[PDB]
DNA sequence: TGCGCAGT
DNA sequence: TGCGCAGT
């Protein structure tokens, strides 16, 4: 019991005092951390045969449910994928806003001697936790309320209400089995607070509940303004990028940085944090990182304004630099970088499809993705802001975020870099 | 027989020195040009007791065909407007396109000693012909051709082929007559270009017969290049402008300059002739002249990148500085603006509804409206180019065009101007 | 799939 | 009305 629980995952080939301390999926569903009955996995991509050799021998026949997103042809990949495995169902999330995905990465993890909920930010697939830098938050153990005992084992930051109401929305028969198990467990302890997207279109009160505008109002109720707050940047960290419009005023800079900068009841600088081609070529895994990095050429070619925010990844302190971010981050540092008052870690990349965009006036949040993270508030520990690990918060890559140099450029997945060989020796030429 | 039969509309409240060689509607439907049979009058909008007084007392039981594109009440209130006069007939213009208007403004006019053709930029309504400046192309009278005589009737413009194929667009059996009336006419002394946008998508070879890409052709066939071609600006002059997109390359320095900038088989100065605020409140009428340059703040505050490009409407050549422009015209200067290598009079104000825009990648030219006009080529006056009157082309404004200076702004006629009264002591409120 | 857009 | 748009 740190306060945070916040974990990487384990990267291959770096020294191993960066990853002690770190966690591989497989010591995730060890036996250490409990006796399994039974487990759920949110995700967007399965890889199952190797998801199932990730569970210990004793556990792999334990029903396991896979929530996921696909239709039509990648649907049936999956459940084919499935078939061998009895133990295995399966549940679609409903899409009916295009371009959506089922991105939310989480586990529920019920155990003879209680529930384990790990919210991630990794595929389950074998190359996401291989040497890519990810995050993972894990839950306590919490016990199972005794028959007549009336509790309602919820906590300070209302996570075991907020975390049914993100699993009511699907609307599916195979998540009530786990609403019901989580309203027999006690989550009084969880000290974060859980931040939700699903799809749908959402007006007036109920623009609150979910994306940005969850966040906004977190901030708002749970977070007090600073002195000199203006000057506090914020730093977003991810993997994706979305079409973002034409200019940053269309949604970057109006309504993602404002909800983003809100603290109790704009010249906030915003640093973004993205892989540079050259931090592509030079990883561990070279250009092949990219494969992971999809920022479509024709995507960027229309918004050339967003790159002048970009900032290398650079993660000195977690022995992780050349270990590609898979991870997305949020945070409000102060403008020293020594303090931080807010840090997220989520599934949500910098796209509106994660995070809502405004539509018919102001009326009305559009979301068309499901996204799962989770916010650690100063005060949800006694505590005005939290110190950076060099009580303290460790955040995964260095500060001050440094700014692209003027001869690097974004990594773009889907045209060819040929000119400078990567790690090993390679070329990249998508086809 | 003057060559060009340009003319500008009669101005009231100039010196009379400006007025003569000037037109007012009624000398154009004058006995003087002919013993009037029936007329046609294609136009956007008609005031249909005002159009009847224009024509001579002798004239005024004679079939006129009126060609509009209003739908369901304007059409209702149109037609009941044309009810006390039993010689009068409709014809509705199909609009399949939306914010499509038919807004060519011709009249034909059929004669017992022939035909005429006038091409031209007022609506049939008062304030159209009272103190604007409008243009006027007036066509020969042509004679018709005897019963068995085979000849063409066809110009070396081909003229008469092009205005048949605009008339047919239509597709409208009350102008079959009107086909049929110009095949038994000799429109060969025509010494201009017709220039028509009819309603449609048009794809391949088609993409050529209207709009800004049937003025390339003509340009590329009929024009030759100019040693230091590059340098000649192409200059626009217009009452309306539509919405152009986000920036100059969507549409305005891309596809409209191109066509524009064509000679025979880039930076050319472009510049935008458009009244500034201080333009209209000074005017003749005042800030109501306002109410025929309908350029809205929605439009404009999306394009702000546009307005560098604008410059004052200058008119002591012709006395009309104070005559606000609802003529449009366009043509290509030489650099120090004494001569010219084309002029186009024409009903198409700044907009891709009037002019076309390319849509599904370049393969297909997208036309809202209905549009006519006339160019004038060097070409078909045996010249290389006109001398600018200051033979020689009558430009009816002054030039070098003059840049809005840093306190000019375009007029947008739906915002309020309280600040400075008008011409009349007034204000403009709309409401 | 449904939003936002487009005239004189 | 029909085009262009929108994920990881």
């Amino acid at each position: 019991g740190n306060p945070f629980q916040f974990y990487l995952t384990r990267v291959s080939g770096v020294k191993p005092k960066y990853n002690s301390g770190a966690l591989h999926i497989k010591d995730i569903l060890s036996p250490l951390f409990g006796t399994l009955v039974s487990s759920a996995q949110f995700n967007y991509c399965f890889d199952v045969d190797w998801l199932v050799k990730q569970y210990p021998p004793e556990f792999r026949k334990k029903p396991i449910l896979l929530v996921h997103g696909d239709k039509r042809e990648a649907k049936a990949h999956l459940h084919a994928q499935a078939k061998p495995y009895e133990n295995i169902s399966l549940c679609q999330a409903k899409l009916d806003i295009a371009f959506g995905t089922h991105h939310t990465k989480m586990m529920l993890l019920l155990y003879e001697e209680g529930l384990r909920v790990v919210i991630h930010t990794s595929n389950l697939i074998h190359a996401d936790w291989h040497q890519k830098t990810q995050g993972i938050w894990l839950s306590p153990l919490y016990p199972r309320i005794a028959d007549g005992t009336h509790k309602s084992g919820e906590s300070p930051t209302h996570f075991k209400a907020n975390l049914i109401s993100y699993l009511t929305a699907y609307n599916a028969p195979s998540l009530k089995e786990w609403i019901d198990v989580i309203h027999k467990h006690d989550l009084s302890e969880t000290n974060v607070y859980l931040i939700g997207s699903t799809p749908g279109r959402f007006q007036g009160s109920q623009k609150d509940n979910w994306g940005h505008f969850r966040l906004k109002k977190l901030l708002k109720d749970h977070a007090s303004s600073m002195p000199n707050a203006e000057s506090w940047p914020v730093v977003g960290q991810f993997s994706s990028v979305g079409s973002l419009g034409a200019d940053e005023s269309k949604w970057l800079c109006s309504e993602f940085k404002e909800s983003m900068l809100t603290l109790g009841k704009s010249s906030v600088p915003l640093y973004l944090i993205y892989p540079s081609v050259e931090n592509v070529r030079t990883s561990l895994e070279g250009y092949p990182a990219g494969g992971s990095l999809p920022y479509s050429i024709q995507t960027a070619e229309k918004q050339n304004w967003l790159h002048s925010y970009f900032h290398k990844w650079s993660a000195e302190t977690s022995g992780r630099s050349n270990a590609m971010p898979h991870i997305k981050t949020y945070m409000r540092p102060s403008p020293d970088f020594s303090k931080i008052a807010w840090f997220l870690v989520t599934s949500a990349n910098l796209s509106k499809a994660a995070w809502g965009a405004l539509e018919k006036n102001g009326t009305q949040l559009m979301i068309r993705s499901y996204e799962l993270g989770v916010l650690f508030l100063p005060s949800a520990l006694g505590l005005d802001s939290f110190k950076v690990k060099q009580a303290t918060f460790p955040v995964p890559y260095d500060l001050p975020p440094e700014l692209y140099g003027s001869k690097d450029r974004p990594w773009i997945w889907n045209i060819p870099y040929v000119k400078a060989p990567d790690t090993h020796g390679n070329m990249w030429v998508p086809s």
